[PDB]
């Protein structure tokens, strides 16, 4: 890790003093919900060319009356960022005071029972390149964030989902709400037949490229998680298939569910604890 | 990656001004095929350590009437080679104007129905290093090579592999054509049996350490791909047994094999599209 | 790897030349074994910063008789080290004359068949980091230690493992000895329930953080080799459960199984070929 302890406090000092507003809440948006900041009132913007230690914009707003803090835009392992700078925002977040991430990305749909522009509750991940110690807390541990060997296996917060289920079924759409295990991959191509296959064999619902290590940093200094996924593709799962996956169709994907997406996370807002 | 689209334009246009040929189709040699420069007709040779930017030698030369490019020798993630070193040579082939790519390797045999000595025509891939990241189109994307989220599911072209298996038959081998997939991790060591037995589990059928990060980037700069691997040797899948994988048995092999894959290889000149 | 075989050669000969002890056994003390050292006689201690080349204190003396060399710390990946410095001591005693490894460490039961308190002997591991090329014989092989593509099928030595068997069985211990698959991922974060239940279908039977590389240089270099985990903790493995992975835990396991796994290795000493 290239920061020290001091950068991500001198970041949330230079916030803090920048702006008057103090977010309990803070959103990375995935793909489908880079528009949720237009949702906001009160908002104030930083580019994050503006921001010291910043690897797109952050703005501070009110989303349905909770004071949130939003990428809008985040930072990928494909377009060769390493872990400690996707995740530098997440722990600036908490020295700011944030005490819950709700995290979204667009992803494949390895679960055959997905249907493109499916919401899926992230309940667990998989965290691929960890396997293998590509890993944001690589390095020596920060003991002022949290522990050395911090826990993943609650790190989806259980009384959010349930009450995600409850707020859809209010929401009175057609479509069933998704939950189930997002497993990440570094990309940036889309899998083989045969990595789609295994994919799935793994326990996995939906494949993407980011969002776990955020998840990973969260946790460890403390933050509580929600997350979802926007079901952009059925990946492809038999060799006489004419699909091929393709950043047209997600972009395309995006833009259809992109009202449903922001009005869901809108409406989340109130279940938050305070 | 640290070559530039210039780099790759250097290169190109070097070699284009040290030789008039204009090869059609490229052939990476892996094990076995190390020969096969040595059946060209008009050959011209440049050794890898005096072409501009390259990380063996490379060869111009006519095979079976078609004009080609060929690597004797390849780079290895095993040998400290990053994928963006590795896999330079496949968009220098594309600058040329190269459209085909022809790759080869040996492989352990993880399907127990394949026998030493036997060809897998390569169906599909597992690119397990890419699970964490490690792959050749980490970074910025260069769109006057291809799109950022580059389709892998049809890597391997279907129309070479049914040309394949027809040549192979007028060949009158009497051991049938394997066809799977093939998996790639990074080596150098062997693997051990549980390791054995949880890559069949995840439907491979053959294990090596090379040519996947050169497909992504044939397949991302719009090469058509065809591939095999040169079964060496059965991998131990038990403990009870006597064998271990070495590469003396794997060298025999190649020897063994050597007339037979350049046959094949060269037959398969007049399917190649023109 | 930053090292040329003379610096690994210079280290040896600085050791040989400092103490006169010409010990045939390296134990890498994992947790739980950290007092090993303490049961040694005529021991000689260096800090691994007097030691050239060195990346704790590397102790020689005897243990039930038998000439040791012993870390009283090892390196690991989640502390940033790479696999070429994590794996240095290994080669150092091969050139000290050192015929046998023994290793050992802690790691989650992911066999549901384990309690808290187990020593698993490892047969067999799977190395995830190796699956993305993260491995300690990455870049030039050095033939002075041994091949450039080593097999691990027979890494942990048979005989030492039915040795271990009746050793604990004369100690009359009614637990009986556990002997599994140890996988190794780079951690530090403990695993998700998804990943869990992944692990254990991969086939292995224990998940910690170390070890793997060690063994991997170890039989490169023609050490015999044994180990075993100490479990101590069973992993959680659905969404119901109110357990979670936690240090304080691991740590207290460690404490309590101390005296019992110094006991163990102790008389095991006794069992190595002379
Ligand atoms: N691996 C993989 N990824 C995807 C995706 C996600 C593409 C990248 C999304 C993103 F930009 F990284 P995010 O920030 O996660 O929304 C859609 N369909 C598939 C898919 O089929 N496979
Ligand atoms: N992982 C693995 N690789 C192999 C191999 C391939 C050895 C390396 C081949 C090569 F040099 F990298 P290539 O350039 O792919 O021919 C033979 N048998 C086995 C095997 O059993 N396991
Ligand atoms: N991945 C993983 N590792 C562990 C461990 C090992 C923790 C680190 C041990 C160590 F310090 F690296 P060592 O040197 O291997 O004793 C205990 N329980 C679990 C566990 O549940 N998961
Ligand atoms: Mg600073
Ligand atoms: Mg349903
Ligand atoms: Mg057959």
């Amino acid at each position: 890790n290239g920061y020290t302890y001091e950068d991500y406090q001198d970041t949330a000092k230079w916030l803090l003093s920048h702006t008057e507003q103090r977010p309990q809440v803070a959103v990375i948006c995935g793909s489908g919900l880079g528009g949720l900041v237009n949702k906001l009132t009160q908002a104030q913007t930083f580019d994050y060319s503006e921001i010291p230690n910043f690897p797109g914009r952050l703005v501070f707003g009110i989303l349905n009356g909770r004071a949130c803090v939003m990428m809008q835009g985040r930072f990928h392992m494909y377009e060769g960022y390493p872990f400690w700078k996707v995740t530098f925002p997440v722990r600036v977040f908490r020295l700011l005071g944030v005490e819950t991430l709700v995290v979204t990305n667009a992803a494949g749909g390895l679960n055959p029972n997905f249907e493109v522009g499916d919401i899926m509750l992230i309940r667990d991940h998989i965290n691929l390149p960890g396997f293998s110690g590509e890993n944001p807390l690589r390095g020596p541990n920060e003991e002022r964030f949290g522990v050395r060997f911090p826990a993943m296996s609650d790190a989806y917060d259980r009384d959010m989902r349930q009450k995600a289920h409850s707020t859809w079924k209010q929401m009175g759409e057609q479509r069933e709400l998704q939950e189930g295990t997002y497993v990440m991959l570094g990309g940036p191509n889309f899998e083989t037949v045969a990595e789609c296959r295994l994919l799935r064999n793994l326990g996995a619902d939906a494949v993407g490229m980011s969002t776990v290590p955020e998840v990973i940093v969260a946790r460890h200094c403390g933050l509580r998680v929600f997350g979802f996924s926007l079901i952009t593709n059925k990946v492809i799962m038999d060799y006489e298939s004419q699909g091929k996956a393709n950043h047209e169709e997600v972009l395309e994907a995006g833009k259809q569910a992109a009202q449903k997406l922001e009005q869901f996370v809108s409406l989340l807002m109130a279940s938050i604890p305070v």
